[PDB]
RNA sequence: GGGCAGGGCGCCCUGGAAUGGGUUCGCCCCGAGAGAGGGGCCCGUGCCUUGGAAAGCGUCGCGGUUCCGGCGGCGUCCGG
């Protein structure tokens, strides 16, 4: 599934309600609104290592990302480039399903 | 010494930004958190004050007929 990530990510990006970020990320999974969390290959490793014990403790998945942060941005669709992603929602999308 | 200007910060908290925005003479900065608020730190050789007007200086006048840090009056101001 090389493109069908890119593809859902696209999707949930017009359909459902996503956090773009780091900070505001953390604040979504420590009230139990986050359903799926998604990291680029390239974000530093205590960061990645503190994001998936956090998500232990909030019984919720997490995606290592193919690309880096800046494949991750443009995935998104944004200009910018994004380490850790959430998804609150997908709303009309089956990623969360895998 | 004390206080306050004034400079700098790759220091923090809230929040999350595309219709992209902030900004320099140039640059440069931002979901690894910009703008917008509120703070913290450092240097403060500048200003005020303690020192400090008592001293210094500029003038006018008396002295020791001299040997005198001699004695007096006034001023040492406001700005760009
Ligand atoms: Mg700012
Ligand atoms: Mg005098």
């Amino acid at each position: 599934s090389l493109e069908s990530i890119n593809s859902r990510l696209q999707l949930v990006m017009k359909s459902g309600k996503y956090v773009l970020g780091y900070k505001q990320s953390l604040k979504m999974i420590r009230q139990g609104k986050a359903k799926l969390v998604i990291l680029a290959n390239n974000c530093p490793a205590l960061r990645k290592s503190e994001i998936e014990y956090y998500a232990m403790l909030a019984k919720t998945g997490v995606h290592h990302y193919s690309g880096n942060n800046i494949e991750l941005g443009t995935a998104c669709g944004k200009y910018y480039r994004v380490c850790t992603l959430s998804i609150i929602d997908p709303g009309d999308s089956d990623i969360i399903r895998s």
